[PDB]
């Protein structure tokens, strides 16, 4: 039960119960409550609580939420400098979830490993 706090603009993700992906600053929004499990060392599934749906990245670079499991809903999770984690596709491998600075998801596809969009700091 945590928070992704995006280190791009300062956004929370969020998982809407309508498939919605995106981000706010608000911290009381409980549309940010996830759930973290990891299948095994490194690999996570990640779902937000109240919408009960998994984030999911599919084939056109876009992030949104599916009620249920499916080979886009795998990320391998790294950590990187001072604690900042990162989620790769496990199936679209150098795809990482992100968010603009504007508060909205960047497309996987439009993503890289030094990029400011893909860093998250985990919070309870
Ligand atoms: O593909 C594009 O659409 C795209 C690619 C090009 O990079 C550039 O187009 S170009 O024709 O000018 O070459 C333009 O880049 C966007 C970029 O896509 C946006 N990233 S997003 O917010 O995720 O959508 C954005 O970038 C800003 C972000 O905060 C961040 O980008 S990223 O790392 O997440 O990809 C990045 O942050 C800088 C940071 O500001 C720096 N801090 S300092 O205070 O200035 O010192 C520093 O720490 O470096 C980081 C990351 O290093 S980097 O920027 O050198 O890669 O950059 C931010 C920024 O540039 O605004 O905006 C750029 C520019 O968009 S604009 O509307 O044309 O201004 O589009």
């Amino acid at each position: 039960p945590k928070r992704l706090y995006c280190k791009n603009g300062g956004f929370f993700l969020r998982i809407h119960p309508d498939g919605r992906v995106d981000g706010v600053r608000e911290k009381s929004d409980p549309h940010i409550k996830l759930q973290l499990q990891a299948e095994e060392r490194g690999v996570v599934s990640i779902k937000g609580v109240s919408a009960n749906r998994y984030l999911a990245m599919k084939e056109d670079g876009r992030l949104l939420a599916s009620k249920s499991v499916t080979d886009e809903c795998f990320f391998f999770e790294r950590l990187e400098s001072n604690n900042y984690n990162t989620y790769r596709s496990r199936k679209y491998t150098s795809w990482y979830v992100a968010l603009k600075r504007t508060g909205q998801y960047k497309l996987g596809s439009k993503t890289g490993p030094g990029q400011k969009a893909i860093l998250f700091l985990p919070m309870s």
